């Protein structure tokens, strides 16, 4: 998972990301819930001024800068039930043992001159007898309390320039000079309920991210080493550790995150910072109006240019980044593959195709994740290999070439093929998905999709024909586009034997044998462990999902393997990474799954025949 | 005086610069009349979010950046009144004959790719027959009409950009890409109506200075050379033009004001760009909330820090240039004197002190100009010489120094010396002067001030100190039953007097006309006032104080030990000393001040020391 964090497993990794999110989200207090508000019903270009509005004042249903205006709610106290809700409560100054500042929230303050505009939040997660079970250390980013919001903020501007200008080693000593002490106090408290370091996560955005890094930093020699295990997750971070304990998550478009190497200021820093580092994922867009937009992005990407600092906001964070977790894509990504997040206002929504633009980044490569929102979206993918989710709402796809899943999700889903429905060949296994393969061989895998667009020319002389997805073909009315001729398993064991003419075979479940024709045939052995034999012409064999242990028998020369969907490729991995002999046989190894390509030496393959997605 | 454009001298620059100020600021529409609003209630520190809020959606009284807001003024239609109250009427493209495009407003819009966001007002004077007898063109600087501002400015932020990165000379052309066309018409129409370009008066603030500097660099070789001797004056211009007909306007602590050298950027251009500059007027502060605040300065000063851009809003420059334009003071200045305008929001104004903090900026030198509000006001004059203005509201004073004028204003004002009244002289010439000299010989002329307060020393022998308010009568400075005695006086009369000094020493009040003073072998003080006056010394170590059109006035006896004081007269020029004011008339020494003169019989020019001559 683009997540997994160091050697805690998928969903370890994503517990402990959400956690993360949720101590990050809560040292915020909702400061930018007027902006996320007032952004997502008036956008970010005609309708800026009236965001700003609401960034400042909120409305009847949230609350911006300013506090105590009756009609707003009280977002604060939103802030502290979704933390509890997560898990976490405040742990007191009298629990601590701390003797130095507080607010009335429970907000920890830094504790020198030069540091006193900085915040943490130390929190606690108990289990159903009531015992600590694990700590959370959230340092709150640039921004403090509403009550002195323009102060603190200067203070903590100073902080940041310090980072970039000052003492070479600022960046890294930030939380010793701020919060020395509270963390002694920390690691006695941890101790005093039977913890250890690696019961401690700690979070924060932007500056705050910094912090987690510096924590990193000074962890193996300051506290006595004890949060040198620890867990460090960073958000939106400037700088990286030296160290490899951080996982510094951000948006490419995020003109803060990475702005420094690792610490350094560099000419790229008031510009494009996108190069490849090891603790961050490199490759996430916040595909919001601002990135979206070709009038923004006629002026240069800079943190200098404040309008760009819209995909920095913490709540387009928490709400973009928790899709990317709940996501079915999610076990096929890695920290650097590129994900595409859809973050448009209400208005932008409805007219603007979310899609990998690749702007102001490094070339994207390998696969492309686009991941909708639970409204209606438009979703592009590229002429590369696509993963779109749709997810809640009537979306709509369309798709430019290649290997790709395509998952409608709920709603009334569409999907646009901007072309005539004879440039296309369909197949349906009975089981849910749809497959659409286009006039280069490149194939869709869709689900929970009903209507399919076509443009029908030679119909409608000037042209959209709109087709139902049904069990009998693709119909428009009465009118059929019939599916490839197919032979449809069953989830048990099953034996499938294609014609002369050629077939789709579709094993669904249960360890099937396959028989090919002569003919050249589309093998879908599907989940469980089946015998495949080509049986002769130019055959296909799709592996999507958990697809088993396979073996296939009469691979040759013209035919073709298409793994899409599957575990354990990195971005632009080719079938080299995942080919061996094993006896007289190569295998293609897709974390637990696996083919073996009967009798056919490694040697003899072509990346040609070799599709990975 | 600051303004002095050309050759047409100070009361017609002034009247040309209320012109140029009044089409600038019609040509925004009054955008940034909800954050002028919002700032004067909240002020920029804690108040700061209500002041946004204010700038966007404005209030009962203001209108911010949101058009359509039902309690509103409408601010538009207040801008229109104003510039026709300024004389002026937008000229319509039907009158042009212009095949361009404008708005429901008759604003111009730029005519080239990448120009679609400039605008342009063209407006015309006519007399009481409805004569065109004057054009006014006026580009508007960043930002655009209410209903489309954020995607205008983006464009206008696009051509900024260029204008320091883009292809050489961009900035130059701008109005040739722009509005070449509708020049060529205004041209026309120009001629139509017996006009040629003197008749001209280009204007415009921020992007529109950039403008004014453009059209008078292409003046010389487009539109047939027609507006080369057009009237240029340009309001917080990034740059400034290759020649020698604009009159760049601007705060010293506008990031926006100098950013480029006249068009090239340097290291310079994103920090402070203080350079003095032939075109510009290098030294007038706005003293805002932000100026004043030790919290904000301590981020750095640059063009790229937002809050800095207080400084570059456009009603603050009408608001503060206007009280300028308007001082006692105005006609003691010159292009680059040091001028402080108060421009605090209510709240700071209450407890902050309006003073020449020379923040981001290079050292000021010469006399220093404060310029107060119509509200209640606390002015602090540093060390050395300065010129204080309270205008309306019970104002309070404090003045560190040096030779200085006081005026007061309307309202109850106040004086505080911040010590004792022991410390002090004090003389009075019946004619509303009150004089105040500090223990190192320094004069403050004071008009307006009614009181007078000190620090005394107070209880367990002076450990604490008391604070002791003097009024200003005819017999002293009085508290109670205490009377504070002038120095001894003879007042004369304004028509000609001979007036003589007892020999323990006076001050000697001429007033109008030639009068003829005698001085004693004490130490007085020689006011000759206005009229030309004869004044000997007897000896002693004399004063001769000259202030205002002090006329042509003869010293005899001046020696060594004497001293001459230059306030409040025509043409010193920052730091000035004597030598730039003294040449020999035969045996004679004489001082030049305009048309004004002093002639220090059979002194020799160079046994002068600048220790015994005061110009301020
Ligand atoms: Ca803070
Ligand atoms: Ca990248
Ligand atoms: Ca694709
Ligand atoms: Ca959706
Ligand atoms: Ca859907
Ligand atoms: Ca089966
Ligand atoms: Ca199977
Ligand atoms: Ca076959
Ligand atoms: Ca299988
Ligand atoms: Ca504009
Ligand atoms: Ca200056
Ligand atoms: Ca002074
Ligand atoms: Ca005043
Ligand atoms: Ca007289
Ligand atoms: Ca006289
Ligand atoms: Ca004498
Ligand atoms: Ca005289």
């Amino acid at each position: 998972g683009v997540y997994d964090y160091k050697n805690f497993g998928t969903a370890d990794s994503k517990a402990l990301f959400s956690d993360a999110m949720a101590i990050t989200l809560y040292s915020y207090h909702n400061l930018d819930n007027g902006f996320a508000a007032g952004y997502q019903h008036n956008g970010f270009g005609l309708g800026l001024p009236a965001t700003l509005v609401t960034a400042l004042l909120g409305g009847t249903d949230s609350q911006g800068v300013i506090p105590g205006i009756p009609w707003n709610p009280d977002s604060e106290k939103l802030a502290l039930d979704a933390v509890k809700k997560a898990g976490w409560t405040p742990i007191t100054a009298s629990q601590l043992g701390y003797d130095g500042k507080t607010d009335a929230r429970g907000t920890f303050f830094g504790e020198k001159a030069g540091y006193t505009t900085a915040q943490v939040e130390i929190l606690g997660k108990y289990d159903a007898q009531g015992h600590l079970t694990e700590i959370g250390i959230a340092f709150r980013g640039t921004s403090g309390p509403r009550e002195n919001l323009i102060l603190d903020s200067i203070g903590d501007v100073i902080n940041d320039l310090l980072a970039a200008f000052g003492p070479k080693d600022y960046a890294k000593n930030y939380v010793g000079e701020a919060f020395g002490n509270l963390l002694n106090d920390v690691v006695a408290f941890a101790k005093a309920n039977g913890l250890s370091g690696k019961d401690v996560l700690v979070s924060g955005h932007s500056l705050g991210g910094l912090a987690v890094n510096s924590m990193a930093d000074l962890s193996g020699g300051k506290w006595g080493g004890f949060f040198a295990d620890s867990n460090y997750i960073a958000y939106a971070s400037p700088t990286q550790s030296s160290t490899d304990k951080v996982l510094n998550v951000g948006y490419e478009n995020d003109p803060v995150f990475r702005a420094l190497d690792g610490s350094t200021f560099t000419g790229a820093s008031v510009g494009v910072h996108d190069a490849p580092k090891e603790s961050a994922t490199d490759n996430i867009v916040s595909f919001n109006d601002h990135y979206a937009s070709t009038a923004w992005n006629l002026l240069p990407f800079s943190i200098l240019n404040i309008p760009t600092w819209i995909s920095h906001l913490p709540t387009a964070y928490g709400d973009g980044m928790n899709r990317i977790i709940e996501s079915k894509f999610y076990d096929l990504t890695s920290k650097d593959s590129t994900i595409i997040v859809a973050n448009l206002s209400d208005p932008a929504r409805a007219n603007t195709w979310v899609q990998d633009l690749n702007r102001n980044a490094e070339t994207h490569k390998g696969s492309t994740f686009i991941i909708g929102s639970d409204s209606n979206d438009l979703i592009q993918g590229g002429s590369g290999n696509d993963y779109l989710e749709g997810r809640a709402g009537n979306d709509t796809f369309r798709d430019g070439g290649g290997y790709n899943v395509i998952l409608g999700g709920a709603g009334n889903n569409t999907l646009d093929l901007q072309k005539s429905v004879n440039t296309f060949d369909f197949a349906n296994d009975g089981a849910g998905n749809l497959y659409v393969r286009d006039a280069n061989g490149g194939i869709s895998i869709t689900r929970d999709i009903g209507s399919i667009v076509t443009k029908e020319p030679g119909f409608l002389w000037g042209d959209d024909v709109t087709h139902s997805v049904t069990a009998s073909g693709l119909k428009v009315g009465s009118n059929v586009t019939q599916y490839d001729a197919s032979v449809k398993g069953t989830n048990g064991a099953d034996t499938l034997k294609a014609h002369a003419g050629g077939d789709w075979l579709f094993g669904l479940d249960g360890n099937d044998h396959l028989i090919g024709g002569v003919g050249n045939d589309v093998f879908v052995g599907g989940a469980g462990n089946d015998l495949m034999e080509s049986g002769g012409g130019a055959d296909t064999f799709l592996f999507n999902g958990a697809f088993g242990q396979d073996r296939v028998v009469g691979f040759t020369s013209n035919d073709k393997l298409v793994f899409l969907g599957v575990q354990g490729v990195l971005p632009n991995d080719d079938f080299r990474a995942h080919a061996s002999m094993v006896g007289q046989d190569t295998v293609l190894k897709f974390g637990g799954d696996s083919v073996t390509l009967v009798g056919v030496a490694l040697n003899s393959l072509s990346a040609d025949g070799i599709v990975i997605a």
